[PDB]
């Protein structure tokens, strides 16, 4: 079986969008990988954070992707700081990493160091676990390509510890766009708040969003990317909260104009954030939660801890006990 | 009481000048000071090592040590990678420091990222426990210079967590400098042999170092180190290796030659070295090290654990429980 590692920044909640192309297919391939999904606060404290801001955060995404439907005994769900291993082998890495090296992964007060020097902890989140696949995209491939490098220069070296990653997503989803934007992706932090929906938007407000989304004043309900990317978008968003396939969409709305199938989604929009939010508020407000990122966080320790002593072993570290 | 931290790179076999400048000392301030010794294992690969090297000269480091009156009791003589601590505030502080700062502390395949960045793990290891004084010298006044500004940082942005240490050694022992060039201290890591005596030294090379000491041919034993720094220095050794005041040798040689007073050195610097290399070796070949060094480390992270706590609250990372 397959070993899948995701990092999740704990600096904003995930959109529908991100629920659509990523979440709830972890939700599916968590049957079939062997998935750490891994909050990393040590990551986000590269860049300036409120101090209340980020524990805040840190256990509202351990609540969203619970509501996600995350089976916290099917993949391992922890928090990246309660795990000492990524900061031991985030060090080790760096010794065998170039300065120059790390200046030019920059480009791909003054300016804070961690800036520089989180590309080795990064690796080191991955190959702790023996990672083979990681779910992650175009603008990450100079930093798996530093993991890969780093992991040859590791083996080659000492001996053979680590494995080397690939970018890979099991099941890829839909790819949902900014609703007034139809050419841009949807991002959680636009400064137009009508161009996303938030996971913990209130769904009243929400399905105003699906109503003010930009499109045609009236059409067919046919999926057509490069002609009418508003309500294609659309589409995709039907298609990726019910599952009913796109064909089946079309047929379905058949001789039906825009007004007719977006009055449908926004209610679909509203009831699915309905559900959702009921099962977030639960796990956010249960005292069941900590249980469940402590048992989380063992179940990382035990594998990574095994992976440090294996690479401080062949550094010379330590001592032979 | 105030605490004192000395780290210990194990690299290099210390010297006799090493032994009476500062080690002596510690045997005796180890009871007026809370004292930890930390053999900085994680700062040696920022350098090519060879991991077999390494491993075994932290051993010998830690050997080394007890043989000359350290007390596990006493102080806390441990290694850096066995406590976790270091390199989670290490990070911490990391991302506090500015690029610039780092690359000025560097100027005072590539060129390895460990170089440039582990003056912020150094900061880590003093402020972990509180510390009040650091034993150095001059070329480390920028390594704490940056440590003070990031407690500073720390406690500004966030809270009250870190104490500010200070350069000062509680007692200072004699100055030992180079057997064959007098002007220059002495170093572990001379080219030329003659001019250093290792504690690891057979103890009969060792006598025959004194005895190619460069001197005049003869002369009286007084202490002059403008116009005589060649028997100056002996006579600096002679008194750091019995205690005997040095008035107290001038009056103990008037009437006698060179040849008289290094043949007595000669035997005494033997002597030294065959008493301390009996203890080196037992405590070196003992299984009881291992448990030495277990408790050292059970006690630094007792400590340093409650301190890496109160920066994480302070930071937001990890969770409230
Ligand atoms: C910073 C980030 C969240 C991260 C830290 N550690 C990782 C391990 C695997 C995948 C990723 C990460 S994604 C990456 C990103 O830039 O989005
Ligand atoms: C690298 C070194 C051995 C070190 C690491 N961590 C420290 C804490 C206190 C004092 C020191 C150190 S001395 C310092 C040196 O350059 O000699």
């Amino acid at each position: 079986m397959e070993t899948l590692f995701s990092g999740i920044q704990p600096s904003g909640i995930p959109t529908i969008g991100n629920y659509i192309g990523a979440l709830k297919q972890f939700v599916d391939v968590q049957n079939d990988y062997d998935c750490y999904f891994c909050i990393v606060d040590q990551h986000a404290i590269t860049m300036p954070q409120d101090r209340l801001k980020l524990r805040k955060q840190t256990r509202q995404l351990a609540a969203i992707y619970l509501a996600s439907g995350i089976d916290p005994d099917k993949a391992t769900l922890f928090i990246q700081s309660e795990v000492p291993a990524h900061v031991q082998a985030g060090w080790m890495l760096t010794t065998i990493a170039s300065v120059g090296e790390l200046e030019r992964m920059t480009q791909y007060e003054g300016i804070p160091a961690g800036l520089l020097t989180y590309p080795p902890l990064m690796a080191a989140d991955i190959v702790l676990y023996n990672t083979n696949i990681v779910p992650v995209g175009d603008d990450q491939k100079q930093h798996i390509e530093l993991t890969r490098n780093l992991v040859d220069r590791f083996n080659s070296r000492y001996n053979d510890v680590l494995v080397k990653p690939e970018i890979r997503m099991p099941k890829v989803g839909g790819r949902v766009m900014s609703l007034q934007d139809p050419t841009r992706k949807m991002s959680k932090s636009d400064d137009n708040a009508k161009n996303f929906i938030s996971l913990l938007d209130e769904p009243n407000v929400a399905a105003k969003k699906i109503k003010s989304a930009v499109t045609d004043s009236d059409g067919i309900i046919k999926f057509d990317r490069d002609n009418k990317p508003g309500i294609t978008n659309l589409i995709s968003i039907y298609a990726g909260l019910t599952d009913m396939p796109i064909k089946d969409i079309e047929a379905k709305y058949e001789g039906e104009g825009y007004g007719k199938f977006k009055g449908d989604l926004a209610e679909i929009v509203k009831a699915f954030l309905v559900e959702f939010q009921e099962k977030y508020e639960s796990f956010y407000n249960s005292d069941k939660l900590d249980d469940i990122l402590d048992q989380g966080r063992d179940k990382a320790h035990k594998v990574s801890f095994k992976t440090v002593k294996k690479m401080e072993k062949a550094m010379g570290l330590g001592r032979k006990r």
